């Protein structure tokens, strides 16, 4: 008898609820002033991973802890309205739905204010029901957006099933335990998060290949640097000379998520298309972020599988 | 088929109150993690309608929200405060009204408001509500709507005998006159005063003087609201202003307690109509605070078995 896939895709991380209010100017202490509009998305690094990898067509489950209360409510219906799993989805009356409150001038210059909430309750006992899924499943994706001790236990879980790991330490901090670099086959974060990991500054390419090269040496098995819109630098244990995987200017309209995207881009493959090199892994991944830098809203603007070329679910080189 | 009839009408405004605490405020381009999140329902339209509601008044609240989840909880939040929706609007052409606030630990804060549905309660919206806006004893207007639909709304009131009480709050310096001769009770606190008029106002006394150049500005009744102090009140035929005190409480959240004053006399207003101005701001003055001894707004509010039987007693 048939059935259904079992998630390949497992990702154990944060759910945010975005709260964005649009000005004319950015108040300063003690103001009130009137803006525009205001818009409500739904965010988190976590859940925006999953998101993109299960537009793809990745069969995903997302690990992770909401409020009982409407913005947590909502955030398992986006869940679901995406097929993604919600069974280890928990929901605790201890804190409200993490939120990102936003207020954003014209220039779409900021000031954001971060309240974790529930990602941070998200505990080993919650975990620990996950074993069998996470056992089966081909890819485990953490960020830093929950407790810390939890995205270690994890990886940790994860490669004692030999399942492959990638890791986004995002946002970074600066004494990152070094169980992370042990436990990630895949370690991917940006330049500024690159600095705060490493100490050093980050402003091309060049640079880019000379931190990725001292994460290396911390025991990281690949390395991967993003550059926004100008690619990513690579390398790895059996390849430590870094590689630029360039992209084409595109025209931009938001870039908000657009790391997220190609992160979730990335474990799709690494699901669903092993036998590929990973650099063509990558290539792709590039192109599928600049998809969704081209529209607005987050995980609205990710684009679906059959909205993008036939050939980046194809072999290219074999 | 048993009908209620409203003797309460509010057209108004509802918000949603978005609340992050931090260490400290954020400038430009920064990202902090504040320490809490909260939610609450505001909008001085819907405070006001909700106390009002609380000391049993049957009410009703004209207003629009989004066709979103923050107007749909709002209209759940109306119903548990049993006020009539009949003629609470969604509109899928604007999210429900917010109000972002950062709060560091001093309580210093970054407020930014977007009125959104609120600005979309038109005229035509008030029209399908003129028979019970003509069966009600008060019709209340603020200005967190489109100012010409609360002219109209006043309008509305007194074409039929209901009285008029209207918050000027938040207060605008060069306010349309129309508002002064269409308010039977005209209700602001100090600064909004201070706004209004161009004087300042620091004290009772000073109070008497800008409520003075709002009544001659065409008003019946000027109350001007004092917090902690109270009340002072002038009208057409006593112009000579009269303090009202309120009695010492220990303060534990004021957020709100202008709106439960506001609603409390329009409680008054329209099922105590023989008590003499004097009583019902006694009462009111009492009732906010009341508000001001517990946290959160509308869930600071007090219910009429929360209260002494003596605010709902009269004398022949
Ligand atoms: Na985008
Ligand atoms: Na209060």
């Amino acid at each position: 008898q048939w059935q259904e896939e079992v998630a390949a895709v497992v990702v154990v991380g944060s759910c945010m609820t975005d709260l964005v209010s649009l000005t004319s100017r950015l108040p300063k202490t003690g103001e009130t002033i009137h803006g525009h509009k205001f818009f409500i998305g739904f965010g988190g690094k976590g859940a925006n991973q999953c998101v993109q990898a299960a537009r793809l067509g990745a069969m995903t489950s997302m690990v992770c802890k909401v409020g009982k209360d409407s913005f947590g409510n909502d955030y398992i219906e986006n869940l679901k309205q995406n097929d993604i799993s919600t069974e280890f989805t928990y929901q605790t009356k201890d804190a409200a739905t993490g939120t990102a409150s936003i207020i954003v001038n014209n220039e779409g210059q900021n000031i954001i204010v971060i309240v974790a909430g529930a990602n941070l309750l998200l505990n080993t006992e919650d975990l620990r029901a996950a074993a069998n899924v996470i056992s089966r499943a081909k890819v485990m994706v953490c960020q830093l957006e929950i407790t810390p001790a939890t995205s270690l236990e994890a990886l940790t879980m994860a490669r004692r099933s030999g399942v492959k790991t990638l890791f986004n330490p995002a946002p970074a901090i600066a004494d990152l335990d070094p169980q992370f670099y042990t436990l990630s086959d895949v370690f991917c974060c940006n330049e500024s998060e690159a600095e705060i990991l490493t100490g050093l500054t980050v402003g091309s390419a060049a640079d880019a290949g000379e931190a990725a090269l001292v994460l290396l040496k911390r025991g990281c098995q690949v390395v991967i640097i993003t550059l926004g819109a100008e690619g990513c630098v690579v390398l790895s244990q059996t390849e430590p000379e870094p590689k630029h995987i360039p992209t084409e200017k595109v025209k931009a309209v938001d870039t908000t998520g657009a790391g997220d995207s190609f992160v979730g881009a990335l474990a799709f493959y690494l699901a669903y298309y092993p036998n590929l090199s990973l650099e063509d892994m990558l290539n792709r991944s590039n192109f599928i972020a600049a998809v969704s830098v081209q529209a607005a809203g987050t995980q609205s603007s990710y684009p679906y599988k059959k909205d993008l070329p036939l050939t980046l679910f194809l072999e290219h080189h074999h």
